[PDB]
């Protein structure tokens, strides 16, 4: 008796009802999107929808006619293919918020009229209301389900031979009869979701092909209702009603787990509240379980030495996908010695374990005093965590640190786990191609499970299938930010934080444990993914566009990712959604005014209520002290908070036409507070010949009075753990360093403080002085004053109180008031009318930030890619990433718009094309200073590159022509950054003028092989020398701090290299008066014929750069003397 | 995660009248027993002991 | 050690396992052994251990189901069987006296201290100690569960 689609045969699918402007302004950007961009591409709709202007309504229309558009598409199609509806999502972080609009969704089939007439007939309202599927939780799906269908599910599958799931059973519905007081009622809800697991475990295991159990009919039916998830896997419904947990989760279906995630291709989200998820997919996020990095690399070094896989059709380059995790893996089992084990070595290290904080970048935090250093002690058979002496000098250690092992471990790790969701990929790929003959054509979902068993089989890698299990969905769609290298769009929201604790193990007392706790991506991260991989989100939100980064979605970062995809909408459009909601709401027509009134800390009012509360106390201490029990710390706190609340409540009584007041206060009061709460209630007896004290974070007549208390605490705080709290605070504090709010300098401060346990105090205190807290202060009262009104009557007088401590922000708002509500831009008018306020910019401050946030990036990753590439041997990518950074830094010095690839070589300038700063390039990179604080300082611009004058030379212009080097330096707001500009620039510009200036008189080059890269330029080739011929370049004359020490080390190691080789050191720009000076090992002037080194103090004339053609003729006839 | 399971426990216990309600408060309370066992065991195990008495 | 390496390069344990042929992937094979005289199979005819270098794999197989006829020289799943259940008893019995020969060593370092804690004290210690050393933790269970039921002997001699 199923429905067919043959009922929509005559439905008028190109007729559609009337479009409120809602309508309009969703459609017409959707479809721009489409003409712009393909057909096959996801876009991000922030859609700023206040209360009472039909949002529910839109949203659920859209869903319907996407849901009719699939309707007339597959009828369309019918005889052509079979193809999977498109699947449809509405999401919201309320279980009860997807409850209603699955009921108002079926409301709208039930009552949508067109013309006049009813649009459906009773059969497509029945079709349409069978493709929509709810889900809750495991607990709340079990006891929705019946006797007779847990029955008939438990009789098909042949249950009932198992003891266990009978007992369970039966104690299940023995509870469920006596669900009366809520005492069983939660044990009911937690065993049920116990039998829910373990009954889908066994019926998974069942079903896996093996004794399939042919669904039909009766009981195909019941699995349905028992299991709504099997609903969408056969085709049925292509609707799903959810919550994001069970989003991100995934549901249960006859087969195996379906997490939305890995398929979003025409996949239409439909968001509600966007912004609060940023919240909510972040507790998801810090739940992961912490690996013990020492385990998990050791077993994979003792698993990857031999164990190979299949040679067979189905697992075809999927060995190839490993090969380089195993020489990884062996070298760091070399190193770090893992055949033995771990331990902590002296004093102050057996009592307080060892805590470490990384963002995998440039923000290194440590808890302890001195550098950790490991070192493998071969007669004690044993690695040793030690700090050693704390004296300066004294036979330093050379041994290692163990912030290099904990980031190689991680970074081990998480390749391990890339390469095997790139293994399942390919795995899927060749089960597809070989089973073609076969009809199946399964998904990645058919194989994920099948690839991962298999591949871990093989590898006797069992213990890690939770792993990758948990790492495939929340992360799982990285696949299809980059990497963390410097050609990459490094970010913080695609990279992470990882929180390392080194502690003894359980009951042993000699081994070490380094549990690690990873938050790979942020929420803006896993939200831009989710555009990128083919998903239509539509977000709804009053503040869905507001300027935190801790309690709303980073759209700086979604913007510089998505590029259009991120659709804004025109100010043509904003206009008209003001203009509806002040048609559909407005106060004039009822005359209703919008009174503000901003209450100050009056504490002499405060005392007189408080005289008057108990006339014969001799002083109000003796009641603070013991009735109240008020410390001397909490006294001016509870004394502000009183003094405001008693005046809104009296203000609040006194009005004659307000009936109802929702203070928004922070904590719950107190007893103590209650007894002034019944003094207020006995003043107010009186007044007169119902009142709510409310909380930020909880979740007829109206509400037509609000008090507006100053903000408290914001940081995001997670309770599951303590674990979890402090990977919540940790990206909190590295999203503000990333966004601009917080210099490095306080970013790194914090963190430490952190690191260390600090309280919340402190933390709400660093985080208050951030221009962050302003504007969630301010997205706070909007949301606040939006909910207080929600029927279309208002009384004239509406009473809206502000804490004085929000002065300042209200009347600091600079956005257009276009989307405002009516509370909100009444506050802010009221504020506006104080006097005069001293407004500062934050585009200064954040851009002074974020040029030194920039340059500590590009310094320590400077250092880091050097010392990488100065150990043999040097790998390939890290050669490719210091070519591409020369070669962007040659062609593009300045850009116009904000690059993507080559993020962190660029800072945005005051002055475009020039900036002055103080600093030192090879100390402290959180305390250079840029632009005006340091106006007689060093300067970046195109005059101290001298390329002006370099440019000049007859055979610098050919060379950059031919490799496309900018002679000149265009004038825009991103130029190099000072470690960038000086080393990198530098040296470029050397090396290509030398090259020129050589290349005139036929000198061959080669690039510098092996690991001895880094030392010189480039290999010299020139008129059949047989001795190699080396050279070091440099802009003008250098001599760092490793000097002497320096190039005599790296002679001696070139010399017992290769052997003999010659060496010119020459500097491009500078003099040509100085003659040729011949230097020894130890750069001391020596015989001719005796030295090794040759200088030229310069090739290139700093004045009319004429080629120094005495110095290459001289050079030659050296080169060839004997 | 203690606090709501002896929570439970002890609401299960006050109204422990129907052999349905026996078995789930025999199962219920074992794995409690098992859990907080588990603690016990794991916070006594040199640190911070709490030294029993009286 | 020794012999877990003789074991590895004999039977090949680089390569997984899987079975090959028709008959062998429907009913699952059971073995029973009282491991002196009695060896019992579910198969019809014997099976036998291939390791395929070609395929990277050890297989199964049943091979020609004839009487004699110049018998086969691959191997015999019994004799992997009885060696892996031979290695893993070793392992559990070694462990057991590793734990007792280190609450020796304990308590003959720490006679200073007047704690001479007993085996019972030091179980569980040695027991988590030697699995950290030697990344086995996740046998923790069974030696929890192979020390009473088979471990008084410590406090009936080999099948030889």
């Amino acid at each position: 008796m199923n429905v067919s689609i043959e009922e929509f045969t005559h439905f008028d699918f190109q007729l559609v009802p009337e479009p409120s402007p809602l309508d309009l302004v969703i459609t017409e950007p959707l479809k721009n999107h489409i003409e712009v961009n393909g057909v096959k591409s996801g876009a991000l709709l922030p859609l700023p929808f206040q209360t009472g202007i039909g949002k529910t309504y839109t949203a659920l229309n859209f869903l319907l006619q996407q849901m009719l558009e699939q309707v007339r598409s597959e009828l369309k199609e019918e005889n052509t293919g079979k193809k999977s509806k498109r699947l449809l999502y509405y999401v919201t972080d309320s279980v009860d918020n997807v409850v209603s609009a699955k009921a108002d969704l079926l409301k709208l089939i039930e009552k949508q009229t067109v013309k006049g007439e009813p649009r459906f007939t009773l059969e497509q309202q029945e079709y349409l209301k069978a493709q929509i599927v709810h889900l809750p939780n495991q607990s709340e799906q079990l006891l929705q389900c019946s006797d007779a269908v847990l029955n008939d599910v438990l009789i098909g599958f042949n249950l009932n031979a198992e003891r266990d799931v009978q007992a369970e059973w039966s104690a299940i519905s023995g509870l469920r009869r006596h669900a009366s007081n809520p005492e069983v009622k939660i044990s009911l809800n937690r065993q049920a979701g116990y039998f829910y697991r373990n009954l889908i475990d066994r019926l998974q295991k069942k079903q896996k092909g093996a004794d399939r159990v042919l669904l039909s009919g009766s009981l195909l039916a019941s699995v349905e209702t028992l299991l709504p998830g099997e609903k969408i896997r056969n085709g049925s419904a292509h609707v799903a009603f959810l919550t994001t947990s069970k989003f991100l989760k995934g549901f249960h279906n006859t087969r195996s787990r379906y997490s939305p995630l890995r398929d979003l291709s025409g996949a239409v989200l439909i968001i509600d509240e966007i912004d609060k998820q940023n919240q909510v997919i972040l507790s998801e996020l810090c739940k992961q379980q912490a690996q013990d990095l020492i385990w998990a690399i050791r077993t994979l070094r003792a698993n990857f030495r031999d164990h190979q896989l299949e040679s067979s059709p189905r697992y075809d380059k999927i060995e190839d996908l490993f090969e380089p995790l195993r020489e990884r893996l062996e070298e760091f089992g070399t190193n770090w010695n893992l055949a033995f084990a771990f331990n902590t070595e002296g004093a102050n290290l057996n009592e307080r374990p060892v805590r470490l904080f990384s963002d995998r970048s440039f923000t290194h935090v440590s808890s302890a005093t001195h550098k950790l250093s490991l070192k493998s002690d071969f007669l004690r058979r044993k690695n040793l965590i030690f700090s050693d002496e704390k004296v300066e000098g004294s036979l330093i250690e050379k041994h290692g640190l163990l912030t290099r092992f904990v980031n190689e471990a991680d970074v081990i790790y998480q390749w391990f786990l890339g390469t095997m969701r790139k293994a399942v990929f390919q795995y899927w790929e060749n089960v597809r191609g070989l089973e073609i003959e076969v009809r199946e054509n399964r998904s990645l979902e058919g194989t994920f499970q099948e690839a991962v068993q298999s591949l871990l089989t093989h590898f006797n890698l069992q213990e890690f299938e939770s792993a990758v299990y948990e790492s495939f969905d929340t992360r799982g769609l990285r696949q299809s930010g980059k990497a963390n290298k410097l050609s990459s769009s490094k970010s913080y929201h695609h990279t992470g934080l990882k929180l390392v604790e080194v502690a003894h193990n359980q009951g042993t007392r000699d081994t070490v444990n380094c549990k690690a706790s990873f938050l790979n991506t942020s929420p803006s991260g896993v939200l831009a993914d989710m555009v990128d991989a083919g998903a239509v989100i539509l977000g709804i939100s009053a503040t869905a566009r507001a300027d935190t980064v801790i309690h709303n979605f980073d759209f700086k970062y979604l913007n510089e990712r998505l590029g259009n995809k991120l659709l804004s909408l025109s100010r043509e459009q904003k206009q008209r959604v003001n203009n509806y909601y002040h048609s559909r709401r407005n106060y004039k027509d009822n005359g209703v005014v919008l009174t503000v009134k901003y209450l100050n800390s009056r504490d002499a009012f405060l005392d007189a209520l408080l005289e008057e509360y108990k006339p014969e106390a001799r002083s109000s201490h003796f009641i603070l002290n013991h009735y109240l029990g008020i410390a001397e710390s909490e006294q001016a706190f509870v004394r502000s908070w009183l003094s405001k609340l008693l005046a809104s409540i009296k203000a609040f009584i006194s009005s004659p036409d307000n009936r109802y007041m929702l203070s928004l206060l922070n904590r719950t009061l107190d007893t103590t507070r209650q007894n002034i709460n019944d003094f207020i209630q006995f003043c107010c007896d009186k007044w007169a010949k119902v009142v709510v004290f409310s909380t930020y974070a909880s979740m007829r007549s109206d509400i037509d009075s609000i008090y507006l208390e100053k903000p408290t605490q914001l940081l995001l705080s997670d309770d599951y753990s303590h674990t979890a709290n402090q990977l919540c605070q940790f990206h909190q504090i590295l999203s503000l360093q990333e966004n601009g709010e917080l210099s490095p300098k306080s970013a790194e401060n914090w963190c430490r403080q952190q690191l260390m346990g600090m309280s919340r105090e402190r933390s709400l205190q660093q985080y208050h002085q951030t221009s962050d807290y302003q504007s969630a202060v301010r997205k706070y009262i909007e949301q606040a004053v939006g909910r207080a009104g929600r029927t279309s009557l208002k009384r004239k007088q509406i009473l809206l109180f502000v804490d004085s401590g929000l002065k300042e922000i209200l009347a600091e708002e600079s956005r257009d008031p276009s989307l405002f509500s009516h509370e909100y831009v009444a506050l802010v008018n009221k504020a506006k009318s104080a006097g005069k306020s001293i407004v500062e910019d934050r585009a200064v401050r954040r851009l002074f930030n974020l040029a030194q946030r920039n340059n500590k990036d590009g310094m320590l990753s400077i250092k880091a890619l050097v010392h990488r590439l100065h150990n043999q041997p040097a790998s390939k990518s890290d050669i490719q990433e210091w070519q591409d950074i020369r070669t962007q830094l040659l062609r593009y010095p300045t850009v116009a718009f904000q690059p993507e690839r080559f993020n962190r070589l660029y800072l945005q300038s005051m002055t475009k094309g020039y900036y002055r700063y103080q600093g030192n390039l090879d100390g402290d990179p959180n305390s250079f200073e840029f632009f005006d604080r340091v106006p007689y300082g060093d300067m970046v611009s195109e005059e101290d590159c001298s390329l002006a004058t370099l440019v000049q030379n007859q055979y610098v212009r050919p060379w950059f022509e031919r490799k496309g080097f900018a002679c000149s330096w265009q004038k825009e707001a991103n130029v190099m950054t000072p470690i960038m500009f000086t080393n990198i620039y530098k040296g470029a510009l050397g090396e290509q003028a030398v090259e020129a200036v050589l290349t005139a008189f036929d000198f061959t080059f080669e690039e510098v092989p092996n690991s001895i890269y880094e030392r010189f330029d480039n290999r010299v080739i020139f008129a059949g020398i047989e001795q190699p011929i080396w050279l070091d370049s440099k802009y003008w004359k250098h001599e760092g701090n490793e000097s002497s020490e320096g190039y005599s080390s790296k002679i001696a190691l070139v010399e017992e290299e290769f052997g003999p080789s010659k060496f010119i050191y020459v500097n491009a720009l500078g003099d040509t008066s100085k003659p040729i000076r011949y230097l020894n090992s130890c750069f001391v002037e020596t015989s001719p014929q005796l030295a090794k080194v040759i200088e030229i103090p310069a090739l290139i004339d700093d004045s009319n750069a004429d080629t120094n053609r005495t110095a290459v003729q001289e050079l030659i006839k050296w080169l060839h003397h004997s």
